[PDB]
């Protein structure tokens, strides 16, 4: 398309703002259209065909509006629909699983890699299968279903949530992982808590951070960066559910 | 006072507006902590100053924050930590967290080939604070490079494209030749270049964010001393102050806080 076209970003809800904020941090001149599917999410407890239906509806709307690139900020939606998206859209698609996978394989020292995410992300085996091409690595994947509710309620330090994480992460500790993928939009807000649980030696990998660096790479190489001397960037935020409820909760992630 | 009340605020200070990346990362982790942030826009940038000039500026702000009763002090500025951390250990009795040591410990743990790079202001690099802090790390080789233009590039919003890539390829060339696989972003502004730097350094280089590691340290410190502000306390208060022009601080802060 045109370098002046927006970047589309979408998510199951409000937590994908961690990805959007990281993209905007790296790319202050890009126009952005963010859509959070608060009308139909959370995607965490849904089935894969349910998630794909919801995500592709938003994907089709954003591509229909002329975005030059589509970013799937939700790890659950990335599991359910990257296959479809590759073939369905002609714009480049960035998502949140593969940039982290590549970072984790480069960052590990003993080859033992963990990943945490929603039930739907972990049950899909997107991470387990994506890591199968990595020589000399052992993957341990664990769903952490209550993490999302604790992040949104703002309860991310202290004894209650620390015990919750110790119970979730025990298999990763037992497996002696030295690298841990935060495979969910909400989990960067728990990186201090998770690091305390896992100890100093474990490298945490943020989906938001790696994906934003990948958007920089992708727009640079296909020569579609919106120019610095273009007008001030426009950033549009839309919700499929209650816009006022979205605005209230977004303060937690912005 | 080692131990103030858990209801006391956390003090964060910086040479100006760039330390908001550290304060935002702290607030991300710790939504129920009261924050007082002071950014020394009236005397910055610290990057081109001497160590004694930086120290005197920074301690004047630490003195204010401590006198307000903060329960912990975060030196968010890598130039300032280089110049005054030593003084702050004796001058202040509340816990002091800063941005050099957490990233050093991370870098030591994250490297695979033992080759570690660090970039920062001229003051930070020529102080040898990173070179000396790494001396205890056996089987490591440190390469340190000052990147003086990175700060104004970040602040004026120019962080991708050919111009800033060519500028970054020139700075980072010694690190590529040294074959580092780990790079400490030893400056407050550099997280806003991490995509540009990752692109110049290749995919095998692990970038280490001062903001991120220091925020995780604050979570750990407050937890282990049991000084976390409780979730059922009133909503957290977050004060941001500038020693220089208030309207310029607000305009520049937009770059580091992100969309409203
Ligand atoms: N955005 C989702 C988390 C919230 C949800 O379950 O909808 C994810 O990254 O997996
Ligand atoms: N805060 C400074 C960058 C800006 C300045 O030079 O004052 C640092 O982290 O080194």
């Amino acid at each position: 398309n045109s370098p002046l076209a927006p970047v589309g970003v979408f998510d199951s809800g409000v937590g994908g703002l961690t990805v959007a904020r990281a993209i905007i941090d790296q790319l202050p001149d890009e126009d952005i259209v963010y859509v959070g599917d608060t009308g139909n999410g959370p995607y965490g407890p849904l089935t894969i065909p349910e998630i794909r239906a919801h995500a592709l509806a938003i994907g089709d709307d954003l591509v229909g509006r002329g975005v030059k690139a589509l970013v799937i900020a939700c790890n659950s939606a990335s599991s359910a629909c990257l296959r479809d998206a590759r073939e369905r859209y002609q714009v480049p698609v960035v998502e949140v699983i593969l940039p982290a996978v590549r970072r984790a394989v480069a960052a590990t020292r003993n080859g033992r890699i963990g990943v945490i995410g929603t039930r739907a992300t972990i049950t899909s085996h997107a991470y387990q299968d994506a890591f199968a091409a990595a020589r000399d690595t052992e993957i341990t994947a664990v769903a952490c279903p209550r993490f999302v509710d604790f992040v949104e309620r703002g309860v991310t330090s202290g004894r209650q949530v620390l015990g919750l994480a110790q119970g979730y992460l025990e298999p990763l500790q037992r497996a002696e992982v030295d690298t841990l993928v935060l495979g969910c939009t909400h989990y960067p807000l728990l990186s201090g808590l998770i690091q305390l649980a896992m100890g100093e030696n474990v490298t945490l990998v943020s989906s938001a951070e790696e994906t934003a660096k990948e958007v920089v790479r992708v727009l640079t190489e296909i020569d579609l960066l919106r120019p610095h001397d273009a007008p001030p960037a426009t950033r549009i935020f839309e919700a499929t559910g209650d816009p006022e409820a979205f605005t209230k909760l977004a303060a937690r992630f912005l």
